[PDB]
Formats: C-alpha cells, sequence, structure tokens
C-alpha cells in the first residue's frame, strides 16, 4: 500500500526545499510553508508516526483530558505526561500576567472550549456545569441524527478567550463528515510545529475521529490534516534530514477493547495499540 | 511533480466530484455529489482568479464586498446596488421561516459584514448603531499585517457559534488566516461547504479580491488565495451545465487594478477598481 507517512515525509521534503526563511519566538529561526494538506487514512490502521517513535501516551492521556473538560495542567500531569507543565508554571503564568491564577491553570484552552465555548471563564476549578455550548455533544449528537449535515464543526479558535490562554491554539477548527458510515474529520491547524508537534497532533485528532466513531456506531474514514503556516525549526533539520532516510513500515493498528456509550466514559485502558514497531526515538528539542 | 495552476485545479475539483463524488441528500430533495477535504492555491501574482470557463458575475464579487466592509446586514443595502443574491436570504417568507417575525425585510442578522466588524457584539437589529462595539477583525488584520508581518495568528473568524441561530444563513466560509512572506500576503480561507457549480467561482473571486484589498492598504504584494474546503459538492441539476464547461478551453486570467492609492480599507469605491483582459466563455446558467 502506500504509506500515508510518506505525505508527512514529502511535506517535511517540500518545506526543506521550498520553505522560507523567518525569525522563530526566541533566536532559533525557521523554514515555514503556508498552506498544505494531507489525508490520513483512518479504515483498518492508525495513522501513528514510523519513521521516529511518538509518544502515544501523551496522546491518549491529553485527549481524554481534554473531553475531561480540564484546563488544569496537573490532572495531565498527574497521568505522568507532562507537556502542558510548563505552560501551568508559576513562572510562566506570571510571564503572562496571570499572577491571580493557582499553578496549573491554563486558563480556556480545548478542554473548555470543546465542553463549554463561549462561557465566561473564571479558573480552572470552577463549576461550569450547564454552561456555554457542549460543542463534542452537540457534534456526536448531530453525527447519530443528521449524518448529511454540513455544519458539523468545532471550534476552538475563539478571540475573545484568546488573551486568557496560557497557549494560543494551534488547532483553529475541526469538521466532521459522514459518509457511507464512515466518519472523516478535518482539522485546521493555524500553526503547525513539523518536527516536534504534527506527528502528534495527527495522531491526537486520528484518535478523536475513532473515539467519535465508536460512540456514534460508525466507522473511522479519513483524517484530513490542512495547515496554515507549517515551519519547521532550523534546530530540526539535522534529525528531520536522518528521520527521511528511514522507511515506514506497515501504520499500527488501534483496539478499543470494550464497546462504550458515552464520549465521557471512555478510559486508557480501554486502548491498546497493536503492532506499533517505529524506528528508535527522535528527540526535537527547540 | 508539477501542480496545477489556476483555473484547472477548480476544473481538476469539479471531475474529481463527477467521477468520485458520493450521492447525498439535502432539504429540498435534489441531491448533491460530494467530495470532503479539498485544496487549491491560486496565484495572485499579477493576475486575478476570475475564471474563464464560464463569465463570472464580477460585479456581484465587488458590491458584496463592499458591503461587507461597511458592516451592513442589511440585504436592501446590496439590492439597491444591483446585486440580489441575499435578497432572499432577508424576505419575509425565510424570515418568518426561522422565527425572526419582529424582524424588517432584509434583515439578515450578524452575518459577515457585522463579524468581520464587530465580532463579539451584541447583535440587535440591522440599523443599530454598533460602532465602538465588538473586535473590529479587518481593522485588526491590517494593523498586524503592518507591525508583525511574521505573526501568526491572523486570522478572521465568521463562524461564531453563538451567533449563528441569530443568522439569516450559516456562513459557508468559517475563517480566514493570512499569512506575510518576503513582502508577498497570502491568504487561505477555509470553506466548509462549496457549492462547486454556483458558489466556488464567485467565493474564489470574492476572497481573492480581499486580498487584493488587504494587501494594498499594507503595501504588500499578493501572494497566494490557498482555497481549502470541507464539503465540496455539485447539485445534481449542475452536473449537465458543469459537462459544458469541462469542454472549455481555459483562457488566461485577467488582471486586477486598482486605479488610486487608498488609505483605509473603508474607503475603497466600486470605481477605485478595474478588470482588464476578461476573456471568459458565455455565461453558463445554474439555479439554485
Ligand atoms: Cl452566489
Ligand atoms: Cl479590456
Ligand atoms: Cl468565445
Amino acid at each position: 500500500p502506500p504509506h500515508g507517512e510518506l505525505q508527512y515525509l514529502g511535506q517535511i521534503q517540500h518545506i526543506l526545499r521550498c520553505g522560507v526563511r523567518k525569525d522563530d519566538r526566541t533566536g532559533t529561526g525557521t523554514l515555514s510553508v503556508f498552506g498544505m494538506q494531507a489525508r490520513y487514512s483512518l479504515r483498518d490502521e492508525f495513522p501513528l508516526l514510523t519513521t521516529k517513535r511518538v509518544f502515544w501516551k501523551g496522546v491518549l492521556e491529553e485527549l481524554l483530558w481534554f473531553i475531561k473538560g480540564s484546563t488544569n495542567a496537573k490532572e495531565l500531569s498527574s497521568k505522568g505526561v507532562k507537556i502542558w507543565d510548563a505552560n501551568g508554571s508559576r513562572d510562566f503564568l506570571d510571564s503572562l500576567g496571570f499572577s491571580t491564577r493557582e499553578e496549573g491553570d491554563l486558563g480556556p484552552v480545548y478542554g473548555f472550549q470543546w465542553r463549554h465555548f463561549g462561557a465566561e471563564y473564571r479558573d480552572m476549578e470552577s463549576d461550569y456545569s450547564g454552561q456555554g455550548v457542549d460543542q463534542l455533544q452537540r457534534v456526536i449528537d448531530t453525527i447519530k441524527t443528521n449524518p448529511d449535515d454540513r455544519r458539523i464543526i468545532m471550534c476552538a479558535w475563539n478571540p475573545r478567550d484568546l488573551p486568557l490562554m496560557a497557549l494560543p491554539p494551534s488547532h483553529a477548527l475541526c469538521q466532521f463528515c459522514v459518509v457511507n458510515s464512515e466518519l472523516s474529520c478535518q482539522l485546521y491547524q493555524r500553526s503547525g510545529d513539523m518536527g516536534l508537534g504534527v506527528p502528534f497532533n495527527i495522531a491526537s485528532y486520528a484518535l478523536l475521529t475513532y473515539m467519535i466513531a465508536h460512540i456514534t456506531g460508525l466507522k473511522p474514514g479519513d483524517f484530513i490534516h490542512t495547515l496554515g503556516d507549517a515551519h519547521i525549526y532550523l534546530n530540526h533539520i539535522e534529525p528531520l534530514k536522518i528521520q527521511l532516510q528511514r522507511e515506514p513500515r506497515p501504520f499500527p493498528k488501534l483496539r478499543i477493547l470494550r464497546k462504550v456509550e458515552k464520549i465521557d466514559d471512555f478510559k486508557a485502558e480501554d486502548f491498546q495499540i497493536e503492532g506499533y514497531n517505529p524506528h528508535p526515538t527522535i528527540k526535537m528539542e527547540m
């Protein structure tokens, strides 16, 4: 078969070859293309990148943490996933003028946007039951009842909430589509750290589509990844040139071990990645 | 591995839906053929992507954008300019059918114009003084381009979930993202739902135009218009007219000319724009 991974590799090539140079956040530098899209097939496999070891336990735990509606970094850290701890640091929170917020409070990030869109954020402990739009449940509801719907959209980019977030979201919006009882997802990702971020991003949304499919009684179709600003940190070029030399191996398969009724009831234990045989880990730093 | 450029992209999308699309139903009975997820890149470099395989309604494109820019949500303000495309959705019947019986006819709700200029604001009606309210996204986009051209956050939103149930229609165009590269301004549109026969050609012209405008206001050269689709659909009653469109030879895109310097985006007038070398094949009729 033609490996969907090649699209990611192809994209990294194309940026190495045609990308333009810019000044990054803090010192490094970047190579950027604007506008990309790749189609990742979800039928009888899972797009977990094989040319390097992807941190799946990160993927799964963080997704469940979004679904939990959590905005507290420690709730995820308690699971052994540290990716958001930097962002909820005492220092880091102060550096964004969040002096009054408790360590770990990330503001209205994905968990909140997904489960309580439009609600007025207070803090990471507040009860937000019945508050804001529960986009994720409405997406699930609409999928079950109206599979032709052209408006099954979940938004995480909220202009009002931006000054309040500990991290501006990479992922502006998702759109779901049903075709002959297959569920497709398209993510508009406004900023893609191609070396570090994107592989994990692909798995994350691929895993979301598996989950929503599973509860609406459908089959995973395609994940379409669309990028706005797709960048490579100079820092990643060398480890990436080596990665481009690796040959992908068949995608693993994802197992859902019990029938789950609701999106809220999923647990880590319910997911087994089978046959994940990656090439050795690559540590991107920047 | 050369990509197709200009109009062939769109002709290739059409073929793709005709050959590979899947039959789906709609709220009328007509039906569509449908594909999910496409992208095309229309160079705006010394040319303007107004389709040639059929004459496009250029005047309408132009007037509709001017209409968005001044923050109008009254279909009659556009109407009085000789462009009717929003009239139906502002009619007494369409309004009653949406539960807005208290609305004067022509009142569309918080559609593009409101969203671009007064985002986050409380929509009251179409005659209301909104100035000073909501986020002027359009002016912020221009300002950010001028002050941090490298910004990765230059997004204009129109899909507001909270405003959706007050809108005549949910927007086809969810969001725009801008990008500055080397003194060239690019724009990517996420169009959640594309009517490929009737809407898409107009849609492309529309957002290429907005790109040309903002590029001008900020002293940049237009770069690319990247068109990204969610649901790309062809209504069954357009298959035949589109089959005819596919046999036609696309001729080179026209150039767009801006005839004076303009300082603010609000000052553009219809007279500031001129399409040149527009050599389209004849109008093809497609019914909504
Ligand atoms: Cl139209
Ligand atoms: Cl002429
Ligand atoms: Cl002719």
